[PDB]
Formats: structure tokens, sequence, C-alpha cells
């Protein structure tokens, strides 16, 4: 009966789509930190310095 | 008479076809649960997570 295979391949299809989703969630995590730090650091750099009075 | 055997073998033929049908009905049951669970579980996985506020 045709039904049997239709079920089995659905199981696979779900699983693959899960794995594909995962990589985006993971990568978004990696990028989050890297981005946030880059902004903070760059800001402090411009904002700060010393001045010779005399 | 030829009729006698024709009857008897029909009885067998029916019974075999029953057994053959059974395995498909049974197997469809087994697969039902396994499939449904796999979908649900996979969905919850992607959908859920935590976020560090501060």
């Amino acid at each position: 009966a045709i039904g049997i295979g239709t079920l089995i391949i659905f199981i696979a299809m779900v699983l693959v789509a899960a794995v594909a989703a995962a990589v985006l969630i993971n990568t978004s995590g990696f990028l989050q930190q890297k981005a946030m730090a880059t902004g903070k650091e760059s800001t402090e750099q411009v904002a700060s310095g010393l001045q010779v009075i005399r």
C-alpha cells in the first residue's frame, strides 16, 4: 500500500527541515555577540582621550 | 465431484487474504503514533528558547 511510504518520508522531511532551521538559530547567536561587542568597543574608542593642560 | 475441492480452496484463499490485510492495518497503527510524535516534538524544539536580557 502506498500510504506506508508517504508516512515514512514525512518523518524524514520534518527532521531535515529541523536541522536546516537549527543552523540559522545557532548562527544568529554567534553573530549576536560579535555585533554587540563591535559596537560598544568602537564607541568607547571615539569617546575617550587625554588632554595636556600645561 | 470437482466442486468439493473448489469450495475448500476458496476457504483457504479468503483466510490468507485476511492475514495479508491484517499486517497492513497493524503496521499503519504502529506508524501513526511514531509519525505524529515526531512532528510535534520537532516543532516544539524549533519554536522555543531563552534570551539573556541583562
